[PDB]
């Protein structure tokens, strides 16, 4: 599944998808399309299930005239009328019992063979209807700014420190300086473009800043989680979109597995095929992987801010999709985010993502960027985003009561899902590096000093 | 380049090498056949550089004859004599200055076509003599204990603390009461088999022993070392041998990489083609990485909890040193000495083992392995393996030593390579976990508590 059909299906509900598809500069006829295709479908489940009670009666009409030891009978032809009124749905088994042992047995072959071609047409209508819902945006929440352009629309929410703050040498030069970076042929000749080695005070570094994030959430309350760096094609079909496949993930061959980009895959993965009865206390993982991205979209090709292999701790929110907690726990999760720079004294903004720039799971997303001193400029450190119950309709993680024997109950509820970046740490020693320079070197953070035997600063070679 | 010939070359050299193939249980012919690929070799050579001689002395005698005005001539055959005396080597200078400017044209292209031919018979016999030198074992240390099988071969040569005491619980069963590792099918349905999920403590474990063991090779002069996780095939197939392709490396697709099995490969291809005139003080690494292993060649053994999983941190010492004065062999002692220091740090019994000649890897000299006691299993197993690898990685990735000047003509030095495990996360969280367990739980060892927010016990739920 993609998408629950639910909403389509609601009149109120189409309406508030047309509305939210406008909003996101997005096709609202992408919802009369599905409604359309689920129409079809429809109907053919409708005759599936006519024709499977007629195969049944079938079945105990020749069980009663064998045991009544009666005789085959003339013919195994099929009355024309017969034909007709199980391609429309309308026939009765009154109808059926009439037939001889030879004629039901060859009513029954048929009605299987109508039941076969029906599955085909419902498999092709499920294919075309799951296509279409791919271009369905989440829900938009209605404080998203209304924009198609990241460069003008999104909306400044937040400052802290000097964000005009100016400095001498970028992170790249920085990093040179110290001798502690390996960008160059001997790396790139080993292992290809926007590959590294890092060396001495700055895997210290790392280090130390994988350690204070993990335990920067746990004091949070949030459940450390270590995932495997691989997935199975059709789970992180689940979790990622087409175009990942294209431009962000490596395939994997040893089934056919998938790097992840980042431990929000298998952490959302984790839950496919679970169902929470209540979530009194929402499910808080704090991830801690390498990530592995292809980049394919020659943006930011010095230095460790835009690589291909890096660590990054993430913030994972599972929670009732009841009274709009998720979206209490999303303001918890920038605060997270904005109260990690604080600690490391990184100067930044915080925006508010335009309606145009999100990716269709996110209801809305926040956006930490950091001031680089030395490049001039704000840059994206972490993002934040509330799924609410998209990415949780996709992996079928189901919340409250089933339809079945609760009269109350008329909708399947679904948890919602949020995640939000608490620390990605190559791109984060860059902001350091610049931030914490001296002319002989970079700085310590106070906060990473006992994570790193208490060193003070890195100095230049 | 696999090895370098000039020892195969040498009566003496052949010798050692043959007398070091029968010591290993291993086949001494192997240096003959070499012997004689390289003498086919030599020979498409020598012919090689005569023939460019050749064309250069066509190339000035047509120069001569233009400025003169002597007439082209009155044919381009080349006489059969000329034909025969090139193909043998033996065409001499003053022979070609004989022929007229439409021979000496037409011999230029000939010589040319003979060169090209000369150079696909060149790499097959390069092909040839590579493929055979793969199957060449490290030149024996003396003090290598001889024997094929390692249950009786192998040498005991250390022992430390309680190496007789028994346990309860074993570590899978000790890991799934903590509820603090997932191997079910919730994790191998979505990546496979032998993956896992780690939570809580144990991730807080795994972070305090990277951090540990990071720290613990710093205080020694190492220097951290952060590397890529990919590599090329060409630059693999210089730090790996033919068998781990099929057995152990997962191949990659973005140009074709392999994901390391340890950060021993792309520090040792961080070495290639570098030429270290002195190594006064040498080189010393503490490698940080995740490790990918197919395990292919276990096929359903060890599959219990995270004892022998695909994907594991290991924390890795890696030396390079002068080949001169047996220094290599003072490395070695320090290195496995570093491993013993840190399991006892981490009061965990184990045996030091000498390794058998029979079961040394083609790159290994000598071998020491720490096998630390697991007293619930009722077992040692290997933690370990420290190998002085001597001049064998620094043929194949070509790093040089010694003198580098210029004026130097055609006995070439190669600096000496030593590899060992420091801290293998997974195994020694499961050797941990045996060691430390109570009714309770799992009591933190002392050194790591600081590493773990003072944790001083990770609960049974
Ligand atoms: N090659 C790269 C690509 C990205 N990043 C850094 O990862 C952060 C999260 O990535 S995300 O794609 O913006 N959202 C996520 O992955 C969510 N799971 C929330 O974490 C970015 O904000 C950027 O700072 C990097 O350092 N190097
Ligand atoms: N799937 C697995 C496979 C191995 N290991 C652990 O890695 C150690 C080093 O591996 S090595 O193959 O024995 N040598 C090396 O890789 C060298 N570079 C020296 O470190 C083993 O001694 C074992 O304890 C594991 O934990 N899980
Ligand atoms: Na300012
Ligand atoms: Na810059
Ligand atoms: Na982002
Ligand atoms: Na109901
Ligand atoms: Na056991
Ligand atoms: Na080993």
């Amino acid at each position: 599944m993609v998408l629950d059909i639910q909403l389509f299906r609601d009149e109120t509900g189409a309406n508030i998808i047309r509305e939210s598809q406008r909003r996101r500069f997005a096709d609202p006829d992408i919802v009369d399309a599905i409604i359309e295709a689920d129409k079809k479908w429809r109907r053919t489940q409708f005759l599936t299930e006519a024709s499977k009670k007629l195969i049944n009666i079938c079945s105990k009409a020749v069980g009663a005239k064998k045991k009544a030891k009666e005789a085959d009978g003339d013919t195994s032809e099929i009355p024309p009328q017969v034909k007709e009124a199980y391609e429309n749905g309308t026939l009765k088994g009154e109808q059926v019992e009439q037939l001889c042992v030879l004629q039901l047995k060859q009513l029954s072959k048929d009605l299987s063979d109508q039941v076969a071609g029906l599955a085909k047409e419902a498999q092709q209508l499920e294919e075309e209807r799951d296509k279409l819902m791919l271009n369905v945006g989440n829900i938009l929440h209605e404080s998203v700014p209304i924009a198609q352009d990241e460069e003008t629309g999104n909306t400044v929410v937040r400052t802290f420190g000097n964000t005009t703050k100016r400095a001498k040498l970028n992170h790249v030069s920085i990093m040179e300086r110290l001798g502690m970076m390996d960008t160059s042929k001997a790396v790139t000749s080993m292992a290809g473009g926007r590959s590294y080695v890092l060396k001495g005070g700055l895997v210290q570094l790392q280090v130390a800043l994988v350690s204070y994030s993990l335990d920067f959430l746990v004091k949070r309350g949030y459940t450390p989680f270590y995932p495997p760096f691989f997935l199975n094609r059709d789970v992180m079909g689940e979790v990622a979109q087409l175009s990942q496949f294209d431009e962000e993930l490596y395939q994997v061959s040893g089934d056919k597995k998938y790097l992840i980009a980042t431990s929000e895959m298998p952490i959302a993965a984790y839950h496919r095929g679970r169902w929470f009865t209540e979530l009194k206390e929402p499910l808080k993982y704090a991830g801690m992987s390498t990530c592995f991205r292809k980049e394919a979209g020659g943006r930011d090709t010095l230095g460790i801010f835009r690589v291909h292999q890096f660590d990054k701790i993430e913030q994972f929110v599972v929670c009732s999709p009841r009274q709009e907690e998720s979206w209490r726990h999303l303001e918890d999760m920038i605060t997270t985010s904005e109260e990690f720079n604080k600690s490391l004294g990184l100067p930044y903004r915080v925006v508010n993502i335009c309606s145009g720039a999100l990716n269709n799971a996110a209801a809305k997303k926040y956006d930490l960027e950091a001031w680089f001193p030395a490049s001039g400029a704000f840059r994206e450190l972490v993002s934040c985003s509330n799924c609410t119950d998209y990415q949780s309709q996709s992996v079928n993680c189901r919340y409250g009561p089933n339809l079945r024997g609760t009269a109350a109950q008329n909708v399947k509820e679904y948890c919602h899902m949020l995640n939000g970046t608490l620390c990605a740490i190559t791109r984060t020693m860059c902001c350091i590096c610049e931030n914490y320079q001296t002319e002989e070197g970079v700085v310590i953070p106070d906060v990473l000093r006992p994570y790193m035997m208490g060193i003070e600063m890195i100095r230049f070679e």
